[PDB]
């Protein structure tokens, strides 16, 4: 056995959890008394847990993250923690629970049946979102951005497959607290569900692997460009080993179809090539909130 450290405020019993189907290892639960004044409510939650093939160092991975969810705090726009297992058996992580699954998915199934967006690839499709929604949707995102950079956390990957839709359509940013690999990982290569994360990453961090929250700043332009293509892959039939001589020498996505000036200008300013020059996630959040409300 290991030493997992118990935490007494977010200690959970096993058995006031009720397994569910799983989610990507994450899997649905139904947790009895998270608020222990309300012993009889049941929650929907997500739950976190090692793979079959786990190692020490992927043990040490989700302590980690678990611990710096701890220090980081709740926020709204956040996948926040709820609990955990420690004891009798498997690490178990919980945190909040969003319905709606990621942003990216989320976006494709409520694109129209016109074609200056790409085709609907859902045969659940929802009805399609506002002007205002869709900017209240990256307002959202960059609030939660912005509370994350004031706690001193730089998520590495931001991007709209790692931000979740709740029930009640709140944006929230996940997978914010993992640990930086200590190794020279290759960001060539593609994650499980096939995307290719280089394709979000500052050029900074492509050339020097140097990671800030300006670089964070660059991922959310990019995230920007997902939001009002409702779900478009960036960099369209560009190969991704050219992706930084062409960043360096100044390329830069062209405007979605469906977007305002303002907007685009927004992305470009997250795309600037000098890092200080990057707005900053208070800067973003300020204006994201007076064009929220001038879009209506
Ligand atoms: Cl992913
Ligand atoms: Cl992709
Ligand atoms: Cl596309």
């Amino acid at each position: 056995e290991y030493e997992l450290p118990e935490d007494p405020r977010w200690e959970l019993p096993r058995d006031r959890l009720v397994l569910g189907k799983p989610l990507g290892q994450v899997v649905l639960a139904e947790a009895i008394g998270l608020d222990k004044d309300k012993p009889n409510r049941v929650t929907k939650v997500a739950v976190k847990m090692l793979k079959s093939d786990a190692t020490e160092k992927d043990l040490s991975d989700l302590i980690s993250e678990m611990e710096m969810m701890k220090m980081i705090g709740k926020h709204k726009n956040i996948i926040n923690l709820l609990g955990a297992c420690t004891q009798d058996g498997p690490l178990y992580v919980i945190v909040e629970y969003a319905s709606k699954g990621n942003l990216r998915e989320y976006l494709q199934a409520r694109r129209p049946p016109g074609l200056e967006y790409s085709y609907n690839p859902s045969h659940n499709p929802e009805e399609q979102l506002s002007s205002k929604d869709l900017v209240s949707c990256a307002y959202q995102v960059a609030r939660g951005m912005e509370y994350l950079a004031s706690k001193k956390c730089i998520h590495r990957d931001l991007a709209a497959r790692n931000v979740l839709v709740t029930e009640d359509n709140v944006m929230k940013i996940a997978d914010f607290g993992l640990a930086r690999d200590i190794h020279h990982i290759d960001y060539y290569k593609k994650t499980t569900n096939g995307r290719l994360p280089v394709k979000w990453m500052a050029p900074e961090a492509l050339f020097d692997r140097i990671y800030t929250h300006q670089s964070d700043v660059w991922s959310f332009g990019v995230l920007l460009w997902e939001i009002f293509t409702l779900g478009g892959s960036p960099y369209p039939g560009v190969p991704v080993e050219e992706l930084f001589k062409l960043l360096k020498e100044g390329h830069r996505m062209d405007k979605p179809s469906n977007c305002t000036n303002e907007l685009y200008m927004m992305m470009r300013d997250c795309w600037h090539a000098v890092p200080s020059q990057r707005p900053t996630f208070k800067q973003l959040v300020e204006d994201l909130d007076r064009i929220v409300a001038l879009t209506s």
